[PDB]
């Protein structure tokens, strides 16, 4: 019975869509430790977004599934008769959900505590981490997008998925011959616009990019919009997601009836300052909570802001440097052999990332009797579930397939490189499996991993629902 799962997945791995790629597979029994399946086990591969399995069993060793973030308005003291303060500070400590509504509520607690004009100039104060907003070997041209956001310790996050350190763009066609209507978002006042869009007539070709040019900080469209579209919409990243987040406070603010008379920029508080007073504060759900949008959706920056608060804890420094040997350390201290472990980062996005099958699963059992096990697993996408929320990265894989339903497991894809990796839990056993996929020359090879995560799951004793 167990001869015939070992020629099945030998003869999944024989598809065209695997030529000359390597391929880690290992398939291990949770229960007594048999390995039921191995091929190429200890080679060393990159696992895109499957390193966040390693980031993510970390950040809950040192941080605790207990921990929150916080962020903070502060003055040198506290407001008059006049209600006249001079310099103001918002500062930030490493919150990846910070929404702009998150902002609104600590403006009019600065107005409630009796503030009415702030005289002096606004600073944003990100100084918790450092201002290394990027890896050294990501690369320049994918700038633009979301998953390549700058990192900060001040970031105001978008929707219920929490992208950090972006702006949404909207555009709208007018009358054939007349230029296009470009929204910025949030970032309105604060990136530039180049518009350089048409409308063009009713079923002609959209031919619309949107771009930020490598070091401005331009929203620079081209192109035709059909005048019977659809209106278009895209998340860009913007330069210092903290000077806008500074930004964005002063609106709220204005609206909430402070006004500020001074400038905006980055700055952190004087130090020469004895004794500050807070004029308000907000707190973050708890990590557990945070692990959701940050693991189904597999959320970048979320991965990097998390690193950087490892190093808080573990050297006081909010640095790549420090907090990948936290990473190392924390991995090790729960038992997992790192002989194979190279670690540039913690989204995966780095080309320097490199793992092994065999690691993967040794992760994957180690995790499993952990104190915080449940709140670890819950955060992994399930197989062929509708809600965003649920089945996240595999929403649409498996559904009508034994696997539905069942299948816990990570994601991760970029050119070149595909991965899938996690539970199998059945009567049968509880499985545990990583599948890496380098060298291929096409499409990523999907099919391939759902083929075998099925079998895995018939032989688990599941069956596909009717
Ligand atoms: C998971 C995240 N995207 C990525 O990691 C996509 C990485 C693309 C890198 C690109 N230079 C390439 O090599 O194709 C996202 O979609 O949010
Ligand atoms: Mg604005
Ligand atoms: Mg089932």
């Amino acid at each position: 019975r167990l001869t015939e799962l070992r020629e099945d997945i030998d003869a999944i791995l024989e598809d065209p869509a695997l030529e000359g790629a390597v391929s880690g597979v290992v398939v291990v029994d949770t229960a007594t430790g048999e390995e039921l399946y191995s091929r190429d086990g200890g080679e060393q591969l990159l696992p895109a977004s499957n390193m966040k399995l390693f980031t993510a069993a970390a950040a809950l060793e040192v941080l605790g599934a207990d921990h929150s973030f916080g962020t903070e308005v502060a003055a040198e003291s506290a407001p008059g008769r006049r209600g006249e303060v001079q310099d103001l500070y918002l500062v930030g400590r490493g919150d990846p959900t910070l929404s702009a509504e998150d902002l609104d509520a600590m403006a009019a607690e600065v107005a409630a505590s009796g503030v009415r004009t702030v005289r002096g100039d606004l600073y944003a104060d990100d100084t918790w981490f450092d201002s290394e907003r990027l890896v050294d070997d990501w690369w320049p041209e994918d700038e633009p997008y979301a998953y390549s956001a700058q990192i900060s310790a001040l970031t105001v996050a978008h929707g219920e998925r929490f992208d950090t350190g972006v702006t949404e763009v909207s555009v709208t066609p007018a009358a054939e011959g007349e230029p296009a209507d470009v929204d910025l978002g949030a970032a309105e006042g604060y990136a530039e616009l180049d518009n350089r869009a048409v409308t063009g007539a009713a079923g002609s070709a959209n031919t619309l990019v949107i771009d930020r040019p490598v070091g401005t900080n331009t929203i620079a469209v081209t192109g035709s919009l059909p005048a019977d579209a659809a209106p278009v919409t895209a998340l860009r990243t913007v330069d210092e997601p903290a000077a806008l987040a500074g930004h964005l406070f002063e609106e709220a603010l204005e609206s909430n009836g402070v006004t500020v008379k001074g400038d905006v920029g980055l700055g952190g508080v004087p130090a020469d300052w004895q004794d500050a007073e807070v004029l308000a504060d907000h707190t973050s759900a708890e990590l557990s909570e945070i692990l959701v949008p940050f693991m189904k959706f597999s959320n970048n920056g979320h991965a990097e802001m998390l690193v950087k608060s490892i190093g808080q804890e573990t050297a006081g420094a909010g640095t790549w440097d420090a907090g990948l040997v936290g990473v190392e350390e924390a991995l090790s201290g729960l038992g997992v052999d790192t002989a194979g472990l190279v670690l540039n980062d913690g989204s995966g996005l780095s080309r320097g990332n490199l793992v092994t099958a065999d690691t993967v699963v040794d992760l994957l059992g180690q995790a499993g009797s952990a104190p915080w096990a449940q709140t670890w697993s819950a955060s992994l996408p399930v197989a062929g579930e509708s809600d965003p929320f649920v089945g996240g990265t595999l929403a649409n894989r498996m559904r009508g397939t034994a696997a539905e339903g069942v299948v816990e497991a990570k994601t991760g894809t970029m050119s070149g490189v595909s991965a899938l990796s996690g539970y199998v839990p059945g009567p049968e056993g509880e499985l545990a499996f990583s599948i890496v996929n380098n060298g291929h020359s096409g499409p990523a090879p999907l099919a391939v991993q759902d083929a075998i995560a099925v079998r895995l799951a018939e032989y688990a004793g599941h069956q596909a629902p009717e």
